[PDB]
């Protein structure tokens, strides 16, 4: 059975997430890593996803992608759906079996977490949090924690830490500091002359250790103990990490699917006529959507889908080589229909479908193989799978 | 069989791109020397991938230009750091896709370089991003300086960085390289853009040896418009391990020189200046040593990031440099006075030797405090001293 795990972060911190990441899987089988975003391209969470299967888990890309939405921590119970997740920064490493961090009862707190600084901060540090996401969804904590961010938020140092603080105070129950050794304190530390700080011992390993503040072990000078640590799963090739399972009889089946159908659509409106839908309901269809300009939240979204590229700012030259190496054109936009796409269908004999209300005012049905019904979707899921072999 | 040189130029930031124009080229293409100009890329990265090139029969040279002498224009220095009479430049923006030996074994004669033409034809000059270099002739005929020189003069009405002054320079003297070499498949929204709608007629089926992915439409961005994307993540997302499995396979695997450290030095200094610490760094590669400061230090001092056996901790603190100093074996007190009183502290209190060069004793604590005083002048002294605190 799997066990719920959430980073997240941009694609500039790549590197870090990606070694968080590699640490956690090294010494943890059954993950389901929830990666909370806005950039991270496509070919990477492919990638990445047929790793964390094998492992028999997943991987779920969250585009952070709308008006509606770094405090991307607070979304968190708008994208989970288990009742219980751990939160983990990605300037961090897990050193071995996180079980009784997972397996760990919260009763009625919104959150288990470490103390800041082995006790030196304020509060806990929000770099680990064993989250009870049935009750930060049933509870509204989302917009809660949005709502007394806009309510001061200069008012307080250390970004949405501080807020995390401020609303949980007393409302939580507390994680040893193990499982966030925030071994980053060291120049801190230093510089505050805490010198038991130092005492503390790193043998056997830290379960995590969490390299915060400016001074970062992967930067090129770092003062830091543990530097070495961070490097060791960073340079770690995902080989090792699986064959460790491949070993212990811990291997599932991925799910590597190759397309049976290439669609396309060139668009110049925000709406395109359950290009969502289709997507979900076709696995197996690449859907390419083109434009001549940038595009808008409601379709730069469809990252979140491993089957749908999506390409703002195309040009018709490139435009024609995507529709050369299509089988299908797909005409579901709707405001202006741009000519260029008809003019490409024609030419290298493409089919082209659509519904009953993306059809061209200027055209005729027999430019269509079929036009189908936008409240009965389905049947133009049937259709375009016609088309494979 | 024996190396082929290959120079690399780029910082930290482009390290994902770096090292997957590393990784097309080691799958295809064996014994490479491989040099890479930079400023800023960590110690760690080169020790292990500099691993994997010597398994394959190469070589990883870490080319840092750090010191007023001296990154836009890292190419001009490739003659400063690489050693053979040829060199093949690259570009980190590229996947190397097949056997590059008919470009490493072409005859330059008295050209001093082999380039590709700038984007099929569509642009002025060649393309600066694959150059075979003769690299004994940019040497023996200074040609870092002029480089130099021509960016001094008129810098300020030419357009294309560096591309510009290496074709002012070279113009009428270079042989030429075939597209498939720089092959500047990231010229497709620039050829849409014009409508140079031939551009789209050139067959990329067999894949071209050398794809190169000039412009801001880069494959590795969330969304690029350019072909041959899926390319560039093949080769991104691979693992090292495949890399060497497939030579292993083909009877290509030659031993790593996976030195362990016999010993652990450190120092505390206030000055640039560390008595033979080059020198000593260079003599002792089993010696790890360990070069701490207070503050920003100078180029000399972070240049040695160079050496795969020095690490060096600028702006550190007190109780920093004690667990450094409870952890190694020897002080080695080679700072140029100004002497920082905690080094002694913390030698006195952890009982660790402490030896010095002549002309870098404290004036204080007097000849007992040292285990041994060597000759400035004869440091295969020190070295020798050091040895005998190995195990
Ligand atoms: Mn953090
Ligand atoms: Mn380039």
């Amino acid at each position: 059975t799997k066990r719920a795990v959430v980073f997240a972060g941009d694609y500039a911190y790549i590197r870090q997430i990606e070694t968080a990441m590699k640490s956690l899987c090294r010494h943890n089988s059954h993950l389901k890593i929830y990666l909370l975003n806005q950039d991270i391209p496509q070919e990477w969470f492919s990638q990445i996803r047929i790793y964390l299967q094998e492992m028999g888990g997943d991987l779920i890309d969250c585009k952070l992608i709308g008006s509606q939405f770094t405090f991307a921590r607070y979304f968190i119970p708008d994208f989970v759906t288990e009742d219980k997740v751990l939160y983990l920064d990605s300037d961090l490493i897990v050193t071995g079996d996180l079980t009784d961090l997972f397996e760990l009862d919260l009763g009625e707190n919104y959150l288990a977490a470490a103390r800041s600084c082995f006790g030196a901060g304020v509060g806990f540090n929000a770099g680990v949090l064993l989250i009870n996401n049935k009750k930060w969804g049933s509870e509204t904590i989302r917009q809660k924690l949005i709502d007394l961010t806009e309510k001061e938020h200069e008012n307080v140092e250390e970004g949405d830490q501080s807020i995390l603080n401020m609303l949980f105070k007393d409302q939580y129950s507390s994680l040893e500091d193990q499982y966030n050794f925030q071994i980053g304190y060291d120049y801190g530390a230093a510089t505050f002359k805490h010198q038991f700080i130092f005492d503390i011992p790193l043998e056997p390993l830290p379960l995590i250790l969490h390299y915060i503040s400016q001074d970062k072990p992967w930067n090129q000078f770092s003062v830091g103990r543990l530097r070495e640590v961070w490097w060791e799963y960073s340079l770690m090739d995902w080989s090792v990490i699986l064959n460790e399972w491949f070993s212990k009889s811990v291997k599932y089946p991925s799910k590597s699917q190759i397309f049976k159908l290439q669609c396309v659509n060139l668009t110049n409106s925000w709406c395109v006529e359950k290009i969502d839908y289709l997507a979900e309901q076709l696995p197996e269809v690449h859907f390419h959507i083109v434009a001549y300009t940038n595009m808008a939240n409601e379709l730069l979204a469809l990252t979140r889908f491993p089957n749908v590229t999506v390409y703002p700012n195309s040009l018709p030259m490139l435009l024609e080589q995507i529709v050369i190496a299509s089988d299908l054109y797909l005409d579901l936009n709707h405001d202006r229909k741009l000519e260029d796409a008809y003019e490409f269908v024609l030419k290298y004999k493409k089919p082209m479908i659509a519904f009953d209300n993306t059809c061209s005012e200027n055209l005729s049905e027999i430019s269509y193989e079929g036009i189908y019904p936008s409240s009965i979707p389905k049947k133009m899921v049937a259709a375009i799978r016609s088309y494979m072999r």
